[PDB]
């Protein structure tokens, strides 16, 4: 029988660092040593994190954090969606909702699958009477109960805590990645050291040797985890491999964020991630505990970074020269591989896309049960490494498709940018799935409908992660719809009928909920 | 918008034919005429027909026909696994079982899934053991309850109705067929003709316009459905949709059956279905109530079909010159396209493997499923024709690799036919399951663990057609193992501690089992 891994290195102590740290500290408790090794570096400010609802059963249950302990020391607010503000109407960025046909320009992605009625999901029934004049009411507010109770900011939890909703958490991620550093140097034994990498130390077959930092010190390991962001220090600068950019896709690859300081007594506190239409790029809104975290994501071939500042700071009324900014140039794509030889890339030292759809802090523990799902001994089988760098590409690739259809499928054609957006080729995959949509067919449809069984199962959550519910969010609230109904609607006629009972399912509790719900403010202030 | 699908027209009157009737009468009801055209045929024998759990859920439940309605309607049977006799050791072909280590050469394929014990298949465990040299247990009987009850033929239903294991069903495909006939015929008004297809007229489109029977009617329909057989009057024929013939896998072609009388009083009746090892193939036994179906699938590339019949008539001690017999040329295989244009393809016109894995009549439901899913208007989009061609194409190859592992893996080496099955080459998706496996991974594992809730709901139970469990039966049956234990499992003390009360809890299960079931002929006799 081989060896087991001994020993691992973490190169980077970012979030990603510590994330990785404290699963696989858990994950191999009593049968690994684990050192992480990070050094001195300017602070950016603490521009904010959306997440998705499965942060809690995919990574803090594994740790053995109560949702409650973890919420209340990184000071985190609930999100229960993505409010998209202005990508359907011409402009200037502005925090202000345009009008577009009557009601102000917005749409809501939210947490949550729509319901299946006779095995056919909410949203073809949906469309089925939009397209035969039966209504004119926007895919979400028929659809989902969510869009109503959050235009008040009202709670994803009663007072009593009891819950209404899927949601997930905004956050400080410089506060999170604070309690995954303590929580896995004191209570799991990961081995903190404050240094820099001088010098990486290669054998015969290309693999890591060691890693000699810059006071002279040598680590050695089994296994190495990059997370060192996007300079890549081991996966690409050590190991040599490639990184794919892919701005034939995405044409957003810098941004200007920076920390604003929000009244919630006067305010309240808003339930949801605001995506703002800028006119190269959008803008993220995310909203924590008397601060909003935001930044100006665009595309450096559209404005400059001096464009970018002022469209930035003019749109929230800041000074460009006395607002502390971070100015941020990406490394929008991925690793051709995400782990060669003993070196596995975890964080944006493997891929990277805009956090248009908060896949951020996914990408990084999606990729951490991978790794240990695909766990290798010393002899580092080969079928091992294929598969996870397999699993890491569809993840990415399927995201990058997603995301670039938010822009593909906006109808603005007021800028540069906007046009330039049309231009652009999806995916032959993102491709097929469009026809799919207009043949009026489902994408992804989810195995069921049951909300809790999807985001607390990280395996089916995974599989089958941007689904039809998805898809229909961000197609149909930028406007593109199906070509005609999904031809079975026509040879079902007692569930044609029979669904305007499910479509008042959700009126009734968008009317209750709007009703009998706190302020988001206020079940804040009782934690 | 544009026009539904308002006539149906099935050629073909066979399980397929009847099956497709059913299914859309019911899918479609009161919003399409459906016709169905068959023609007399020389009528075969009774030899048994194997089914899958999912049958009840998938397609009588969808009809709305209840288990115990359908069952004493064709005097069905009761099937927990399929015995896999003779396929380690080298011999005649017999219906004993060989020795070989010290007990009888069979293992089981149940239809369980494996139980889970820490997001790990108990198949991991196991093989961690077996390696370690802390068991010698053959995979079947550590991890499942069912070959100690299979042993000894007991009821998978107590006699108080209630159900102790997954199970389907054994049955004349005759008695189904017609059953089904009177069903969709009586109770949803589809048209039952009594004609021949002379002739098929095509479009410019290449689409179906009518056939043409010989009695000089013309039949128009907006969709076709070749339900033929073999023969592929429409797809095949007409559209001229090549076949792919998949005999640089499937080595078996041939096949010569007949029906046994037995006494079930005398020797009571066998649970299962048996799959007994032959020189030049294997010959499959199907339990019915006084019956038993017999067939020994053969490749004429090894035996003539003199050769299959001595073979399988001295097995069972038949007269060659006496006993009815139906001699059958198979057609192994799929289309190029399982749909095109109008024509969608169902049944054995579609495709068709040997019987070994009891998929059959699974295919014909799944296709309709698929069928109805992907149905159309009168545009037929080709993105649904596309969509529904890539699920019965993925369905059948995967089945096909499957099947092929059978032989592939046999220790085997006696005959022409098993030493020729091994210079055959495995399709590339085949290797990387069989390296997969070998580096100590699940093959498609399960989301979940319960049986029920996958042989429920059939997107489930179809998207991981072919999980772990089975490939672990099959596989480790044969006496393919791993290359070394999963490495997850060293890091995993208090796992591999507590597995004990796992594998203790099959042993409990068995054992309690064992004194507490009835036979299946004391059941089927009650029923």
């Amino acid at each position: 029988m081989p060896g087991k891994i001994d020993k691992i290195l973490i190169v980077g102590g970012g979030t990603a660092g510590w994330m990785a740290a404290s699963y696989l500290g858990k994950a191999l408790q009593g049968t690994a040593d684990i050192t992480l090794l990070q050094a001195p570096d300017i602070p950016t400010l603490g521009v904010g994190e959306a997440t998705i609802p499965n942060l809690q059963t995919a990574f803090f249950d594994f740790l053995g954090i109560p949702e409650d302990e973890w919420v209340r020391e990184c000071n985190a607010s609930y999100k229960v969606a993505i409010k998209f503000i202005n990508w359907r109407t011409a402009g200037e960025g502005t925090s202000e909702a345009r009008e577009l046909d009557g009601g102000p320009d917005h749409f809501y992605h939210s947490f949550g699958l729509l319901k299946y009625h006779e095995q056919i999901p909410l949203s073809h029934y949906w469309f089925d009477r939009l397209y035969r004049g039966k209504t004119v009411e926007p895919f979400d507010y028929a659809c989902y109960m969510e869009p109503v109770i959050l235009d008040a900011n009202r709670s994803p939890r009663r007072l009593d805590g009891s819950k209404v909703t899927s949601y997930a958490w905004h956050f400080d991620a410089h506060l999170v990645a604070d309690f995954l550093r303590r929580f896995a140097t004191e209570k799991l034994g990961v081995r903190h050291v404050e240094d820099r990498v001088e010098h990486v130390q290669r054998d015969a077959n290309g693999n890591i040797e060691s890693v000699r930092t810059a006071t002279g010190r040598v680590f050695d390991a089994d296994l190495f985890v990059d997370c060192s962001g996007f300079r890549g220090l081991l996966i690409n600068k050590a190991m040599e491999e490639p990184f794919l950019d892919m701005s034939d896709h995405l044409l957003n690859d810098s941004a200007v964020a920076t920390q604003v300081p929000h009244d919630d007594d006067a305010n309240g506190v808003e339930p949801f991630t605001s995506a703002i239409a800028m006119k190269s790029g959008w803008t993220w809104k995310i909203p924590m505990l008397g601060r909003f975290g935001t930044g100006y994501v665009y595309s450096s071939r559209f404005a400059t970074e001096d464009e970018a500042v002022r469209e930035f700071c003019e749109m929230w009324h800041l000074d460009p020269e006395t607002q502390p900014l971070n100015r941020i140039r990406f490394r929008v794509g991925r690793n051709r591989r995400a782990w060669v030889g003993n070196c596995v890339s975890i964080g944006t030292s493997s891929c990277f896309v805009e956090p248009l759809e908060s896949t951020g802090i996914y990408f990084v523990y999606a990729a951490l049960y991978q790794l240990v799902k695909h766990f290798p001994d010393k002899s580092l089988n080969p079928v091992l490494t294929a598969r996870f760098n397999r699993e890491i590409e569809t993840m990415f690739d399927d995201t990058r498709d997603f995301i670039q259809a938010h822009f593909y499928f906006s109808p603005r054609t007021d800028t540069p940018f906007w046009r330039a957006n049309k231009d652009l080729r999806l995916a032959d995959g993102m491709q097929e799935k469009i026809d799919m949509y207009r043949a009026g067919m489902a994408i992804n449809a989810p195995a069921s409908d049951d909300a809790q069984l999807y985001y607390g199962n990280f395996e089916e959550g995974f599989r089958n992660f941007w689904n039809n519910s998805n898809y229909y969010c961000v197609l149909a609230g930028l406007g593109l719809v199906p070509d005609a109904p999904s031809p079975r609607l026509a040879h079902m006629p007692r569930a044609t009928e029979s669904v305007d009972e499910v479509f008042g399912a959700v009126k009734d509790r968008q009317r209750n909920l709007l009703e009998t719900l706190p302020s988001l403010h206020e079940f804040l202030r009782q934690q």
